[PDB]
């Protein structure tokens, strides 16, 4: 009961992002089509896909490497830095193009884990103490302690991350993280449960928990999902309150996913916020939307219409 | 110290073109006086013609069609065609949002082009005065209390008080700062600051002096003081009639105060991850405390601008300042990741 859209679904990106991005793009195309919208498939490498290319994209779920008129919005089905660093959002802002998710400044600030954690604190959102390399042996032991996490500041997740168990592992881990990024974070590790909060428009979705068998640091490094998570209602409500504060503090738009550590004393520690969380039917934010009665196709459409209305009011 | 091939990029939106063109011509002559090959590039048309560059340098004009695109150089190719091949760096002789919001820097990054000044994230954060002030506090740099409009009478009373300053949130707008002395003056000023749709800041007014600190790479330049006129506030983007404001480089300050302003400017420059050069503005109260107002990633590059005066006070002439900024942009590009 609402006018149908012409959506261009953008996917692809760098080689390390393509497999996740291609799988998401195909699912988003099919979902918006089942809702009756006209969908165009665009690869960041080859451009607009023809009937044969799109047929093989929607079949094998893989793709190897002035006609966008009437397109109401660009659905950014990207993953990692290609969609997070803000370059594409700024380019689309220049042309008056409508797109999904956060804008250039909001995306770039969220990809900078260091700057994002500064803004968490300024918004009254607790976050684990951290230093940026270089850091002396005294600063690390005084403010962080061991064990601690070393990771590149802006290069996605997992890649280049390692746990520092003592002062003798700090410099090797910094060198390892330095192979993937220019800046390196030294973050205090918080033992506890892994909790995530999706935000859609201006409402927080049901809280979820990611359970790798354990709460110590071996589990964090060597990594079921419960929506809604098994949490005392006050703790779940506080994670939702803080996720909304983080969403507004970074001036995000459309949707976002904020990760927390929940320690044994019941206090939430904000890790990061993703402006481009995975968009498949089984991804974290779509799972949270399902716990609120919102299917994957309705989620993709709502995100499309949120991006349209943002471009209108700019 | 081999001679460079520099593309001086000027133009921007209609409200920025006048001061941007004046800066572009001055930067072209300065770099040409230093022995470099320089090309004039308009954001709305690309490389200039012979008659167009003659008029640019002689009368500081380059009128452009009414349907012209203030950013035609990136949506294409104007940046690589013709003599622009082999350009070492693009000097951004821009003013206002076109050079501050980070869009141009992001697309220049995507094209692999070297350019002057801070990158796209650093420029965008600094242009957002609210976000920048949050980061001032995170860096241990004091800044006056502030609220974003709308704010209740209770919030304004307990957190700010009167007098306060109403201003647009984004650097590079055309709306000026306005001092508000009572609750009745608040809403008319907020309406006059949000005419064009961006956020409105309410910042506690700090009685005292207006000082500004230029930074070149990692070096704090001599502090300057801006001497105002009446019961008002200085506006770093207002034109002002001649003789209205007087600028003193180096400022007549107690040395521990001037040294502290220089230390705080470098912390701000590092905190927002700026590059090349910047200008950090403070209010200095009667107790000798510095309150940071903003940091500018695109301070004016003319003989009458603040940073060239700071550089000159340190024995750095305008041509030398322009060349150093060029080389800093080249060095940053050569050090880029992949």
């Amino acid at each position: 009961g609402q006018d149908k859209l012409k959506v261009a679904v953008l996917f692809g990106g760098s080689s390390e992002e393509r497999d996740v991005s291609i799988a998401s793009g195909a699912q988003v195309i099919q979902a918006l089509r089942s809702a009756g919208h006209q969908v165009l498939a665009v690869d960041t490498a080859s451009g607009l896909l023809g009937a044969e290319e799109e047929r093989r994209l929607l079949a094998s779920k893989v793709k190897e490497v002035g006609e966008l008129a009437g397109v109401d919005v660009f659905f950014l089905a990207l993953h990692g830095g290609t969609g997070e660093d803000g370059t594409l959002q700024a380019l689309l802002d220049a042309g008056g193009f409508a797109y999904t998710g956060s804008g250039h400044l909001a995306s770039a600030m969220a990809m900078d884990k260091d700057v994002a954690k500064r803004l968490f604190l300024a918004a009254g959102v607790e976050t684990a103490s951290w230093l940026m390399a270089p850091a002396s042996e005294e600063e690390v032991r005084e403010q962080l302690g061991f064990p601690l996490v070393v990771k590149p500041n802006s290069q996605g997740s997992t890649v280049g991350l390692s746990i520092v168990h003592s002062q003798a592992e700090l410099q090797p881990a910094i060198e390892l993280a330095g192979r993937y990024g220019d800046e390196v974070m030294l973050e205090r590790f918080v033992a506890g449960r892994e909790v995530t909060v999706g935000v859609l428009d201006d409402q927080a979705l049901p809280v979820g928990e990611i359970l790798l068998g354990g709460q110590e640091v071996f589990d964090y490094e060597h990594k079921r999902e419960v929506f809604p998570a098994d949490l005392p209602p006050a703790i779940a409500a506080e994670a939702q309150r803080l996720a909304l504060k983080v969403h507004r503090a970074l001036k995000l738009s459309g949707y976002s996913r904020t990760d927390f550590r929940l320690d044994e004393q019941g206090r939430l520690w904000c890790l990061e916020v993703n402006t481009l969380p995975g968009m498949t039917a089984t991804s974290l934010l779509p799972q949270a939307a399902a716990a609120a009665g919102i299917g994957f196709a309705e989620l993709c459409e709502r995100i499309c219409r949120l991006g349209i209305e943002r471009c209108k009011g700019a």
